[PDB]
């Protein structure tokens, strides 16, 4: 592991977001990011909210420069409004340098901030294109390289716990890492497999095969990436075309019907318990989902347990069973590979080179019977095809 003052430098959970730590100002004003890569805007709360229990105080730093200018972003979750301007920037556990960025001050927003999530702010990783107000307002990882000599590539390992995190201790606990301007090998086990990035706006990818158990989904590819696949690390769950979440679904029960379970719980609503310890992952299938690879007509796979799509609760009764909730859920804007997918992976994001790397992650919870995996190659034919054009 070669960059140390990296490692670990993450906090939070998949159900409320990974933040990282960041400066903004002069002098400098400590606040809490959550790291996402499904946006790109940099957005912090700027005025007093009832789960913010500090914010950006513009007039306090001597570095603030206002643009003049509004901004909105509606995300699928919440939306915020906000106030444009740049300003000084510093990651404390990150590369030693200090950026002039734009910045979204929040001064309005409805279901965005959540209770207990101890962030402030988000940081929108993805590509100028998808950026509000458009993709004129340069997104802070691009100032970054530009500004620096940072190399223009970051990397994540998000770490589940595999079981619940009270509020004290989700405040004390390491959540990841987020290296910035490489890879830090000891973060990851095997190989590191590459997808390519198809189009540089959402990370997106395509998926080119899905297995639930071995076992073939076999709906035509495209179905699988309509309308677009993305790595998303600001959504929690596994997210499936309508009719992609309809098979994999049908599939699922099928692998563990030895157990009953409530329509409550296959919609990712109602929590499921066992008695502490016993909770039956090998009646849960694995799922594997195959990538193009760099090399034509190759595909690899990445595998998930069923420990990364089972997302630990507390049981509403704070008891000691072990409880959880189905974290795979239907979309009606393409595939959305969230955290709980991306706790199993270190996933590189190698904005050079225009593609992505996944190996299995040194912290993925398992048992001792099944491992997450990434393999390859596998030969794969017409993989252009898998891709959804409007
Ligand atoms: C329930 C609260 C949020 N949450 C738990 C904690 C992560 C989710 O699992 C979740 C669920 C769904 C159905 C959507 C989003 C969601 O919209 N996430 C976005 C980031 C986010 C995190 C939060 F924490 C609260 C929020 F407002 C928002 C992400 O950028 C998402 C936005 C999408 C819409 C969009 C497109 C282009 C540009 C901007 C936004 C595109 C895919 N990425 C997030």
């Amino acid at each position: 592991g070669s960059f140390v003052e990296m490692v670990d430098n993450l906090r939070g959970k998949s159900g409320q977001g990974y933040y990282v730590e960041m400066t903004v100002g002069s002098p400098p004003q400590t606040l809490n990011i959550l790291v996402d890569t499904g946006s790109s805007n940099f957005a912090v709360g700027a005025a007093p909210h009832p789960f913010l229990h500090r914010y950006y105080q513009r007039q306090l730093s001597s570095t603030y420069r206002d643009l003049r200018k509004g901004v909105y972003v509606p995300y699928t979750q919440g939306k915020w409004e906000g106030e444009l301007g740049t300003d000084l920037v510093s990651i404390p556990h990150g590369p030693n340098v200090t950026v002039r960025a734009n910045i979204a001050a929040i001064t309005e927003s409805d279901k965005f901030f959540i209770n207990g999530s101890n962030w402030e702010g988000i940081l929108g990783l993805a590509y100028a294109e998808i950026a509000r107000p458009d993709d004129s307002l340069e997104p802070f990882f691009d100032s970054l390289v530009k500004q620096t000599h940072v190399p223009n590539l970051f990397s994540l390992q998000l770490c589940g716990a595999g079981f619940p995190l009270n509020q004290s201790e989700v405040l004390a606990s390491v959540g990841g890492s987020m290296i910035i301007g490489g890879i830090d090998h000891s973060l990851y086990t095997g190989s590191l497999w590459y997808t390519p990035i198809r189009r540089e706006w959402y990370y997106e990818v395509i998926i080119v095969r899905v297995e639930i158990n071995g076992q073939d989904l076999k709906m035509d590819c495209k179905e699988y990436n309509y309308d677009k696949s993305i790595v998303d690390s600001g959504t929690t769950n596994l997210r499936l075309p309508k009719k992609v979440f309809e098979a994999a679904v049908k599939s699922i029960k099928a692998a563990s019907s030895t157990e009953k379970f409530p329509d409550g719980f296959w919609l990712g609503e109602q929590l499921v318990c066992w008695q502490a310890g016993t909770t039956p992952w090998n009646i849960f299938p694995v799922i594997s989902l195959y990538l193009m690879g760099e090399v034509t007509n190759q595909s690899f796979r990445i595998t998930i347990l069923p420990q990364q799509y089972l997302r630990p609760v507390e049981d509403v009764a704070t008891s000691q069973d072990d409880c959880y909730k189905f974290a795979i859920s239907q979309s009606s804007t393409g595939t959305v590979m969230g955290a709980v997918i991306m706790e199993g992976f270190y996933v590189v994001f190698d904005r050079a080179r225009k593609r992505i790397g996944f190996a299995v992650s040194a912290c993925h919870v398992h048992d001792e019977f099944r491992t997450a995996a990434v393999e390859g190659p596998f030969v794969t034919l017409d993989m252009e095809d898998c891709g959804y054009n409007i």
